[PDB]
């Protein structure tokens, strides 16, 4: 009855740790992360402080070891002080995250000179992943091949972006994607339910035909990713409501519904939550790891999922066919029907296994 | 100065045993498996007998479990008879194999509608691979789209086929490929040195032009592999010459040269011998397991490398640049400089692994 599928691997998640950690922290998102499914992250740099440096780096990867229950890897955040500086941690992170568009003071990058500096410092066989929406995709890829290196484009939302990506993969550029469930079961006409607070999020969501363009270009999909981020619903619903959605739950149970439909299918599914995942950015495998999943079961969408401490979800009232029964990680039982079994510390940063280096050049 | 590199993954060899164990056996091929720093073969059905059928399977089976040093899968072969008659041992297989073109009497198919006819009795879940030469891998794709499933297309050798696989691609469908060392180092120029005889291989060399083409349409190669075709010196140079080049112990050092070149860099190789190989066929990782390589070490291939038992090579002469220096299996040494230090029947059978069968709906 039951459905084994190998650890599924998350590549874009905000956890919170440190600063916000009201919002999520390691533990309570690696819960969330294994409850969906989940067996590996990679952490956003966007905290408090913004990991831009070798000691902010530091810290997150201490909080991560003691708190985080699944495994794990952190990426580092390109600044408008920091090209030219990460040479020596570099190696130990996920990734460089450039963040291009509006964004908090740390992250921001005034100038496209400024992605070009990172483009040809930062070192050339280790992934470069970049919040890019409309133009700023083609822009992005410009630099790129100024700079003749690959680069990953977050979760694309737009008819607009995905034909975009498209035409370059067409012309043999190495460009790689994800795209969020967000934008692929929610629509603007979601945002009457919604509301303009908690519908708040960035990419927006699409209109029904950037939703339909994003399904008949599954090929040009590398990866799913949640874009995990937590907010409280006093946030969402406040004066100034910040952007995301809370996703790690609700994830894998949408698109287990979407391949019991036939909309794509299971290999597709495990090629972009699992392979893809783990040749653009070099994760290991883990060892005596899998998640057994129920596709019988047809259930409804609450108000809030179990473990997320965003305690909301704009998925509320959709019905899903697909349940995470069990999940094994390095084979440890830590997960079975909504209750996590294994304690904050027993993730690992992936990264320092010798399988985890990214392979180099001498 | 050593390079560690994941075990790789070559998923187009032909082993010869049962049958044919003066060119090859399983001991010996996956010798020269290892001293390539491979650590997994793909082995072809057209042995003797031909791994047509269940018996057939289960004696290959066996006789790869006792002499193979490495892990390996097996792939059962296409016939004009069993059609609909695989499906229980579909899954213990590497995939299913179809030889479109000039074949044996065995694995020969007369009818395009036999072809339709295995696209639609082999569980859609498992791979299918095909030998498709020029507007047969056009064939082909119009089949895999009738039948509304993927194909692999073995050893693209020619200009015409990798821009056909391309725009393929650009349309969405589902198809993959994967070239071989000798239609990407050896050319027509070549067949002045190799003669007719031991210059005969199944796609024949290319022009200086197809070989360009390939190179430059990189981003449409999906995987390298082999095709290792043992033959001996007595075959290749007698009155009938079998098709088919020895490529084990020489493709590794060929893509590492290129690779000191600049013509593709090491992740474009890791992709295609480790990360795609590895998810087209869903084939497990193997724990423990990583190759060292030297890059640094010039060296001139020499009449034969020392383990295949085709005890010739058309790579003769060529200078390389790059050498595997150490194998571990499993945790055990498996090669180090020239001596294969692992026994015969040290390899598995790795769709016997939990995690090295396909994933499938209930
Ligand atoms: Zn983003
Ligand atoms: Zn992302
Ligand atoms: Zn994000
Ligand atoms: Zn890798
Ligand atoms: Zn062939
Ligand atoms: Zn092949
Ligand atoms: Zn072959
Ligand atoms: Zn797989």
């Amino acid at each position: 009855k039951l459905v084994r599928l190998p650890g599924l691997i998350d590549v874009h998640v905000h956890l919170r740790e440190p600063g916000g950690t009201h919002k999520e922290d390691f533990a309570s998102g690696t819960a969330a992360a294994l409850a969906g499914g989940i067996t590996m992250v990679c952490a956003m740099p966007n905290t408090r402080p913004p990991i831009i440096d070798a000691p902010a780096l530091a810290l997150a990867q201490k909080l991560a070891e003691a708190g985080a229950r699944c495994d794990f890897a952190l990426f580092l955040g390109a600044s408008s002080e920091n090209a030219g500086t990460l040479g020596t941690v570099a190696g130990s992170a996920a990734g460089l995250k450039l963040y291009l568009n509006e964004t908090t003071s740390e992250l921001r990058l005034d100038s496209v000179v400024q992605w070009m500096e990172h483009f040809e410092t930062w070192p050339s066989h280790l992934p470069i992943v970049a919040h890019a929406e409309q133009q700023t995709v083609a822009a992005v890829l410009m630099v790129a091949q100024l700079t003749q290196r690959s680069v990953h484009i977050c979760h694309v939302a737009r008819k607009e972006e995905i034909l975009l990506i498209k035409a370059a993969k067409a012309r043999g550029l190495p460009v790689t994607c994800e795209v969020a469930p967000h934008h692929l079961f929610l629509s603007h006409d979601d945002l009457e339910r919604l509301g303009p607070g908690k519908g708040e999020v960035r990419p927006e969501l699409g209109s029904r035909q950037d939703v339909e363009a994003l399904w008949e270009n599954m090929a040009v999909i590398d990866c799913f990713a949640s874009d995990h981020a937590p907010h409280t619903l006093e946030e969402k619903c406040g004066s100034r409501p910040p952007p995301g959605f809370p996703g790690l739950e609700t994830m894998l149970p949408l698109l287990l519904t979407a391949v019991s439909e036939g909309r794509l299918s299971l290999d597709d599914l495990l090629q972009r939550l699992h392979h893809n995942p783990r040749r653009i950015f070099h994760l290991p495998p883990q060892e005596d790891t899998y998640v057994e999943v129920d596709l019988e079961h047809e259930w409804t969408i609450p108000s809030h999922m179990p473990f997320s401490k965003a305690h909301w979800t704009p998925f509320e009232g959709q019905k899903v066919k697909g349940t995470v029964r069990r999940v094994v990680l390095r084979g440890e039982v830590a997960y079975i029907d909504g209750q996590v079994l294994v304690p904050p510390g027993y993730g690992q940063d992936v990264r320092k296994w010798p399988q985890g280096a990214v392979p180099q050049l001498p």
